[PDB]
């Protein structure tokens, strides 16, 4: 009965375009309105031909007319369906010289959806089982659609590429940006180099079916091919016009490609991440992918196209019952608020009062007002440096960190409170996205640990054989995903060798202001800072077992070898750049004895009388004298070469870290290697800066005040092994970048009892080793017997606590 499905006029079930009568009749037509409303073709049609109006083609002249249905070749003609096919085990056609790349984004697909519902998404599940997949992939803060999409194709942080939020205001442009229409396509907003222009400049074709910015002329050009954004466009028709692109002639066949759909972001927003509707949209999404996988099969490139499946962010459940209102903290709410899970506060009157608007008073009124607020206010410079959310004029100073599942909004007329949303901290589980990968150059049946999304850009360029523009990702750290890693990482060279800080006598007279009444033979006690070549060797491998930090910053430093610690002292800051010591489990001891170091030139040292009374700053100890056995050993730490100016309120947390927290971490982890130092970042760019940049000092001195203090903790993931005998691959790292502040208002405790606020506080301030390097100009883990791409894996890693 074939003539002519949903037809007029010409047994039963061929008629009619009803013109309903009680019987149309059913049988042969229902499997028909299909070719027009479905992207799949059935049996009852297999071998049929074109029809006047259709979506997908089944059949019969279609394999070479370049139009038929992804499942046609298996559900019409019968060959192994991709889905029903094993994971084995082989290249592109010849009209395909180099391996193509498809970047497929399912907006709002959180990592948890995958682990929990994998069985409900057969095609994504097959793909994960046999592709190369990550446990989760992190987003950048704030977790919004454009921030993270454009981040994904530029390899850059929000603050560098400039799309720092859905809605933003730039005072220098005096302009507004909204995803809700024009002018968002104004190129003035978009910094950097999207992947599609990286392909265009270096000679490749890039086609985008929808990506944030694809419709925008960044730097004066578009993606070779792009699409005006329409959300009503059926997903399947995207997959079809995407597959059509690779049927194109090899000269205009696009090499790079993007695919994007709005689910399960839409349904996650309406009904929340744990809902039946969300599961439905996940199936929808898995179908959208299955088709693509099939058109990969229909053609012969399924094992050739490299495909990245990911999302920009996760989804978190919200409620009208969990909202913070600025009316609770402001008798007068008079200011502009960007509302949500990632709020900001600025002036209503812009440009004029943009800078004048007092962001610190606004933070100070939002601070410690109710015993348990569900958010925290920060000046951007005071945000955790892991977020890299500071250096942009668009990033307003006032920022709120909202607890997960909660929202911070202006008034009580707030309405979008139900369902789910995103924008929270990229450390929250609910915000993690998926990463899956299938293709040559990607291992099969491999899972990898979590990595950040700022890596993906390099990866794409490495797959496309390109040279990526400067970005925040660390090239080579993803080579564990790659059969043939395109780019081999090169150790950065030390640009500042060590200088010598030699031995000398006790000055006469000693004007340092130092006093230590307990030492009996002084030149003897000082003789312990002058090690013989093999005491120095033992200490050199016991306290710097992973190698000495290379110094890439131009600095004047020198190496101070002691038995229990080692440090590089820089005459530029009058303190050590870095300090390393190992504590081995196991393991009341502070300053009452203090003296100058005979190895430091006086003019280049801090003095005991530099820290005069009438101060909010005391000398803190980089190597804790807490950790050495009395007596002669403790003297080795009680020198002015081991001190850093610390705000007393910071010293509070720091001392609690030596005295209680560090011993516990050490015995919990079977000892630790500790390398700590200061950070000066007064331009809040996340880098080290010229020493002319430091804007604060110890009063009536030239002693620089560090903006942060960093601590890198190193041990073995095998608690059976110590930091010293741990094989490099299994090394465990917990890094800290602690804000150096005059008060603890951030813990909302300028009060007792040091207990549980310190650990929480540090917990939100962890960082990658890479973050510390960039802030200090230091290179770590130089002497590790390991492919360096592995060592890059260890340094992109960010420790996250379960609230622990
Ligand atoms: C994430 O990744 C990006 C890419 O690496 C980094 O962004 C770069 O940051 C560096 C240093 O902050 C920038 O280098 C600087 O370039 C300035 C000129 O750049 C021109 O072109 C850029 C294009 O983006 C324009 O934005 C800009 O307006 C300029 O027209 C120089 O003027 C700077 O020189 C300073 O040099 C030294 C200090 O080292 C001093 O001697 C000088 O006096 C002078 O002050 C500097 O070289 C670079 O431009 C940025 N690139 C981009 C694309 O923005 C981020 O740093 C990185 N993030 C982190 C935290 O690592
Ligand atoms: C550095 O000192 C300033 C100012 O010190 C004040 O004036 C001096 C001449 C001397 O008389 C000191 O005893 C005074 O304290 C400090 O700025 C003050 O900080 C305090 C508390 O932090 C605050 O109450 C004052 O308003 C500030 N300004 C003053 C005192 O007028 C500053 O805190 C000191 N910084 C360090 C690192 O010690
Ligand atoms: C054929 O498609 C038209 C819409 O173009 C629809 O109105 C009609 O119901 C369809 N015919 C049948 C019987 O499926
Ligand atoms: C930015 O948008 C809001 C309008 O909702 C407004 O407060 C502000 O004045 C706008 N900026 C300008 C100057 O257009
Ligand atoms: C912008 O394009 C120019 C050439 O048109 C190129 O030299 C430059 O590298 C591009 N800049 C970015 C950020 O892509
Ligand atoms: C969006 O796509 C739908 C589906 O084809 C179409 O009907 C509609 O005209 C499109 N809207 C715009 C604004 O182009
Ligand atoms: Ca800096
Ligand atoms: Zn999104
Ligand atoms: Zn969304």
């Amino acid at each position: 009965c074939r003539n002519r499905c949903n037809e007029t006029f010409s047994y039963c079930s061929c008629d009619n375009k009803c013109t309903e009568r009680k019987a149309c009749c059913w049988d042969y037509q229902d499997i028909c309105v299909l070719p027009t409303q479905s992207w799949s073709c059935n049996k009852l049609r297999c071998g049929e031909k074109r029809m006047a109006n259709v979506l997908c083609s089944c059949s019969e002249d279609c394999l070479t007319k370049k139009d038929c249905c992804t499942d046609y070749k298996s559900i019409c003609k019968r060959e192994t369906s991709w889905l029903k096919d094993q994971c084995a085990s082989s290249q592109c056609p010849e009209g395909f010289d180099q391996s193509p790349l498809i970047l497929f984004s399912m907006d709002g697909f959180r990592a948890e959806y995958l682990e929990t519902w994998d069985t409900l998404m057969p095609n994504i599940n097959k793909l994960k089982t046999c592709g190369t997949h990550a446990k989760y992939m992190r987003a950048v803060y704030p977790t919004k659609t454009f921030v993270n999409h454009y981040t994904i194709v530029t390899g850059l942080y929000a603050e560098t590429h400039g799309i720092i939020d859905n809605n933003m205001y730039d005072v220098k442009l005096n302009q507004n940006f909204s995803l809700s229409g024009s002018n968002m396509r104004n190129a003035a907003w978009w910094g950097g180099q999207p992947i599609w222009h990286t392909a265009s400049y270096q000679g490749l074709k890039a086609a985008t079916y929808f990506w944030p910015g694809s419709e925008v002329k960044i730097n004066g050009s578009y993606p070779t091919i792009y699409k005006v954004y329409n959300k009503s466009t059926p997903f399947e028709a995207r997959v079809m016009e995407v597959l059509k692109w690779l049927d194109l002639p090899k000269a205009k066949r696009p090499d790079f490609s993007t695919l994007y759909i709005e689910e399960p972001d839409t349904t996650g927003h309406k009904f929340g991440p744990v809902s039946g509707q969300v599961i439905k949209s996940l199936q929808m999404a898995d179908r959208t992918l299955g088709m693509l996988m099939e058109g990969l099969k229909q053609r012969n490139l399924h094992n050739c196209v490299n495909l990245i499946l990911l999302a920009d962010h996760g989804m978190e459940a919200i409620s009208c019952n969990r909202l913070e209102y600025m009316t609770d903290y402001f008798n007068t709410v008079d200011f502009f608020m960007y509302e949500g899970a990632a709020p900001r506060i600025r002036s209503k009157n812009v440009p004029k009062d943009f800078y004048t608007f007092d962001s610190e008073a606004i933070v100070k009124k939002l601070t410690c007002r109710k015993p348990k607020q569900h958010f925290k206010a920060y000046l951007a410079k005071d945000l955790p440096k892991r977020l890299h959310f500071a250096n942009n004029i668009r990033i307003d100073k006032v920022n709120l960190m909202v607890d997960r599942q909660w929202l911070a909004v202006r008034n009580k007329k707030y309405k979008y409170c139900s369902g789910g949303t995103h924008g929270y901290d990229n450390e929250f589980k609910s915000m993690e996205a998926i990463f899956l990968a299938h293709g040559p150059g990607f291992k099969e049946k491999t899972e990898v640990t979590s990595f950040e999304n700022i890596e993906v850009y390099n990866l794409m360029c490495d797959l496309l054989k390109l040279k990526p523009a400067p970005n925040n990702g660390t090239h080579g750290s993803l080579n564990h995903l790659l059969k043939n890693p395109f780019y081999n990482p090169s150790p950065a060279k030390e640009q500042s060798p060590p200088l010598y800080c030699l031995f000398g006598p006790v000055p006469s007279p000693d004007v340092s202001g130092c006093k230590c009444s307990s030492i009996t033979d002084l030149e003897a006690v000082n003789q312990r800072l002058n090690l013989i070549d093999q005491a120095k060797m033992q200490s050199e491998a016991d306290n710097l077992p992973y190698g000495r930090p290379h110094v890439l910053q131009h600095s004047k430093y020198c190496l101070l070898h002691q038995t229990k610690y080692i440090s590089a002292y820089s005459q530029d800051i009058l303190m050590p750049l870095w300090n390393s010591y190992t504590i081995s489990k196991s393991l009341p001891s502070a300053s009452d004895c203090l003296r100058l170091d005979v190895r430091i030139p006086t003019v280049q040292s801090q003095t005991c009388s530099n820290y005069q009374p009438d101060l909010a700053i005391t000398p803190g100890f980089l190597y804790p004298p807490d950790f050495s056995s009395s007596g002669p050993e403790q003297y080795d730490a009680l020198i002015t070469s081991n001190i850093v100016p610390m705000y007393k309120e910071f010293a509070r947390l720091w001392n609690y870290f030596h005295s209680t927290l560090l011993p516990k971490y050490a015995t919990e982890r079977n000892g630790l290697n500790v390398i700590s130092g200061p950070i000066f970042d007064y331009n809040y760019d996340g880098h080290f800066d010229p020493y002319d940049t430091i804007d604060q000092y110890v009063n009536n001195t030239k002693i620089p005040i560090p903006t942060h203090y960093f601590v890198v903790l190193t041990s073995c993931e095998n608690s059976t092994k110590t930091p010293l005998n741990c094989p490099p691959g299994s090394l465990k790292v917990l890094s800290f970048i602690l804000p150096h502040r005059p008060d603890n208002s951030e813990s909302c405790a300028d009060k007792s009892p040091d207990n549980l606020w310190v650990e929480e506080r540090m917990q939100t301030h962890t960082a990658r080793v890479r973050d510390v390097e960039l802030l200090t100009g230091l290179d770590f883990y130089s002497a590790l017997k390991q492919p360096l791409s592995e060592t890059l894996r260890l340094k992109t890693f960010l420790p996250i606590f379960i609230n622990s």
